[PDB]
């Protein structure tokens, strides 16, 4: 797989930096954004977007006297799916259920 | 954590009086409030009141 364009430059690589505010709740963080592409015949160039919350809130990353952890995470996405034809069942106003 | 505005003036300490009355019981005491900034990430400048 690849990510960063060009010139720093290993191609696996992103180097960027995060600054926290006074009282630990975060100032600014970069790259805001990540381009990535699989290499692996999945349609290339998809564009992520990390997010480690709001300037000037907890919401996001904090720092804090207290020792480092990781809490959370989460992102859109599935798996391919089929749907199973032998088990439907329609209910009650009428719209038919399907079970992938 | 911070406590105290400024020019005392070391930002943690806070340093106050008090006085009791003749027979013991009390007839004063300085500072009634508290200004407290833990500094991580909680939100900032509570206001406590002792």
């Amino acid at each position: 797989a690849e990510i960063n364009t060009t010139g720093e430059g290993p191609t696996n690589i992103i180097v960027g930096t995060a600054r926290f505010n006074n009282d630990g709740s975060l100032a600014n963080y970069t790259p805001k954004t990540i381009n990535f592409s699989p290499n692996n015949g999945a349609a290339p160039n998809q564009q992520i977007k990390l997010s480690f919350g709001t300037s000037g809130s907890n919401d996001g990353l904090v720092s804090s006297n207290s020792a480092s952890t990781l809490t959370g995470q989460a992102t859109d996405g599935y798996t391919s799916g089929n749907l199973k034809p032998d088990a439907i069942r329609v209910d009650d106003k009428g719209n038919i259920l399907g079970e992938f």
